[PDB]
C-alpha cells in the first residue's frame, strides 16, 4: 500500500527542515527498502489537503494507503510490524540497552545550548561531556548478544541508530557553530560511530544541510555572555 511521509519544511518553505523525528522515520523507511514518498510542510502556509489530513498540525505524520498515522514512536512501531520479512528486514535492535544508550545526550545538549550564563555553562558542558562518555563506553564495550562494531547494536543499522544518529548530528552541528564545541577526540567510540554513520547514505543523505540546522537553532541557541 502507498506510503507517504509528511515532514517539516526548512527555511525556504520547501527543503526538508531540521527535525530529528522526520529524519528518524526517513531512515527507517529507507532501511526497510519500501517504496515511499515524502512531502514537506511549511507550518506557516500549509496546503488544503494537509490542513485536512492532519487537522492538529502534528509533524511528522504518515499516510499508509488512506490512513493517517501520527506520533513518531507509534509510526515507527507500525512500520517495524507491517514492513516485515521476508519482503523487508527487521530493524529492531537485539540488545535492549541499544535502545536507550545516548538518548539522554539530546536533552543535555538542549539545556546547554539554551543557557547563556557562563557560570552555569561550566556545569552543563560537563554534564554533556559526561553523557557523551557514557555513550562512548557503550560503543567500546562488547555487546552481550550478537568492541570494534560499527553501530549501536552490531554492524547493521537498527531502529536504535535511526533515533540517535539524527540527534547526535544536530548536537555536533549546533555545538560547533554556536559554541565552537566539538565532541572530544578522546571519545573514539563516539567518533568511529559517527564516521561509520556518515559513510552510510541512509544517514548522510537524510541530514538537512548544516545551514538549515544552524538556522533552526537561531532562536534557541544563545551565545555565552
Amino acid at each position: 500500500p502507498q506510503v507517504e511521509l509528511f515532514v517539516k519544511a526548512g527555511s525556504d518553505g520547501a527543503k526538508i527542515g531540521n527535525c530529528p523525528f522526520s529524519q528518524r522515520l526517513f531512515m527507517v523507511l529507507w532501511l526497510k527498502g519500501v517504496t515511499f514518498n515524502v512531502t514537506t510542510v511549511d507550518t506557516k502556509r500549509r496546503t488544503e489537503t494537509v490542513q485536512k489530513l492532519c487537522p492538529g498540525g502534528e509533524l511528522p505524520f504518515l499516510l499508509y494507503g488512506t490512513e493517517v498515522h501520527t506520533d513518531t514512536n507509534k509510526i515507527e512501531e507500525f512500520l517495524e510490524a507491517v514492513l516485515c520479512p521476508p519482503r523487508y528486514p527487521k530493524l529492531a535492535a537485539l540488545n535492549p540497552e541499544s535502545n536507550t544508550a545516548g538518548l539522554d545526550i539530546f536533552a543535555k545538549f538542549s539545556a546547554y545550548i539554551k543557557n547563556s550564563n557562563p557560570a552555569l555553562n561550566d556545569n552543563l558542558e560537563k554534564g554533556l561531556l559526561k553523557a557523551l562518555k557514557v555513550l562512548d563506553n557503550y560503543l567500546t564495550s562488547p555487546l552481550p548478544e550478537g568492541s570494534q562494531r560499527k553501530f549501536l547494536d552490531g554492524n547493521e543499522l537498527t531502529l536504535a541508530d535511526c533515533n540517535l544518529l539524527p540527534k547526535l548530528h544536530i548536537v555536533q552541528v549546533v555545538c560547533k557553530k554556536y559554541r565552537g564545541f566539538t565532541i572530544p577526540e578522546a571519545f573514539r567510540g563516539v567518533h568511529r560511530y559517527l564516521s561509520n554513520a556518515y559513510a552510510r547514505e541512509e544517514f548522510a543523505s537524510t541530514c538537512p544541510d548544516d545551514e538549515e540546522i544552524e538556522l533552526a537553532y537561531e532562536q534557541v541557541a544563545k551565545a555565552l555572555k
